[PDB]
C-alpha cells in the first residue's frame, strides 16, 4: 500500500502520572489509523458479502521515546499482503522534523471466517489501497 | 438495597499527568461496582426472559478530592426503586478512615424494552438485593 | 462564551459489546472539547504566572440516545462565568440534522490555588473567549 | 522469577462492539499484573534512592483467542534478568483448564536514569523476586 497519515493529539486521557503517554495507548492510536485505511463501510461490506473479518494476530511494539501531553503526532501506516490470508502493517508515531519514529508497531492481521479459519482476503476490499 | 462494597486499585492506566485519577474514570469504577450488584448472569436472564435491559439515563458526579496513583479505595453502592421503571443508585469512592467521600455519583437507570420504551423492572432481578 | 465545535469519531475503543458508545466515554469527549477551548498553552501560562489550575467539581450527564460505532458527532461547548471562581460549561453531543442532543453535560469547574482554595479566574485566560 | 498470578475480570469497559475484549486492553492488564510484582513502594524507593525508573522498550503480543464479556482470567507473569540493564517479562492471559494461553506478551523493560541512559538494576529491587 501507500503511506497513510493520521493525526493524533495527546489529551489528559492519554497520559499517566509519569508525565508521558501511557504505553498501551499507542496500540489504540494504531487501531484508529487502520480504521482510516479500511473504514467501517468496507468492514461491513466484507462481513455481509463474504462472512469474513479481520483480526489482529500479532503486534510487536518498540517504544523509542516518551510522548508528552498536548503533542500532535502523525501516525504513518502502510501494509503489505503476505500470501492470501495475512496483511502485515507497519505503523509509526512521528514528530515533525524527527529522523526516527517515537513508537513503531509491526501488526499482523488475519482474515477469518465465522469458524475462525483463515480465508483469502477478497480482491475488492484491497482494491482502493 | 444494602450497601455493597467494591475495591478499586489505582494503576498507571487510571491517572493522568496532573498526578491524580483522570475524572472520567470514576464513572467506570461505578459501572464495575454495579456489575457486582447486578451481575452478567442476571442481565442475561433479564434480556432473554424479558427482552429488557438497563440503561444509564443520568449520572450526577461530585469530585471532592483528588485520588493518587496506587491508592486502594472502596466503592460503596446502594440503590432504591423509584416507581416501577427506575433505579436510583448512590455510589461513592471512599478512603479508609475518611469522614466524607472522595467522589459521589447519583445514577438513574431505566429499564427499557427493545422499542426503547420504559417497562417495569421484573421482581426476580431485584429479589436478591 | 460562544459555542465551540469539536468533532468526535467513534472507533472500536469507544464502544462496548452492547453495541453503543460506553457511557463513561462521553465525559472524555467533553474533556477533549474543553481542551480546544482552553488549550494547553493557556493552562500552562495560568499555572506558571498565577499558580492556579482548573478542576472539575461537578458533572451532570443525561444520556438521551445510544451512539453507534463509526458515527461522527459534533461536541458543542459553551461556558459562562458564575461569580469570580467558577465556570459553568454546557456540553452536548449532536448528530447532523437532529433536533435534540444525544448526550448533555453540565460541568462546573473551579479555579484553585495549590492550597486547594478557590481563587478568582484571571482576566487574561478568559479574554479570547 | 517465580510465576505470579493476577486475576482480571472483563467488564463493559473492556469489550468493544465486535463482542470481545478490545485488543489494546491486554497490554493494560499486563501492566497491572507487573504492578503486583514490582509495586509502587518499590518503584518509589528505586526513584528516590537511585534516580532510576523502568520503561517498557518492547512489547510483542500474540492474540490467540477472543475473550468475552464477564470472563475472569488469570494473568500469569514471570521475568528474567537479561544482563545488567534489562528485564524480560513473559505474561499470559489464561482460562481455567485451558491448555494454551488466550494472549501472550513478551515485554522488555529497561532500567534508565534521568539522562535516559541504561543503568544496572540495583540488587535491592530484585531481591524479593
Ligand atoms: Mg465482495
Ligand atoms: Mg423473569
Ligand atoms: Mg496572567
Ligand atoms: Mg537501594
Amino acid at each position: 500500500s501507500k503511506i497513510y497519515h493520521h493525526p493524533v493529539q495527546i489529551y489528559y486521557e492519554d497520559t499517566d502520572h509519569s508525565g508521558v503517554v501511557y504505553h498501551p495507548n499507542f496500540l489504540k492510536y494504531f487501531e484508529r489509523a487502520r480504521e482510516h485505511v479500511i473504514d467501517s463501510d468496507k468492514l461491513a461490506t466484507l462481513w455481509n458479502d463474504h462472512g469474513l473479518g479481520f483480526a489482529v494476530y500479532k503486534a510487536n511494539m518498540i517504544f523509542q521515546d516518551g510522548v508528552e501531553f498536548a503533542e500532535i503526532c502523525d501516525i504513518r501506516t502502510s501494509f503489505t499482503l503476505d500470501g492470501k490470508y495475512k496483511t502485515l502493517w507497519r505503523q509509526e508515531v512521528w514528530r515533525p522534523g524527527a529522523s526516527r519514529a517515537a513508537v513503531i508497531g509491526d501488526i499482523e492481521m488475519v482474515c477469518l471466517d465465522k469458524e475462525k479459519r483463515l480465508q483469502p482476503v477478497p480482491a475488492d476490499i484491497l482494491a482502493s489501497m
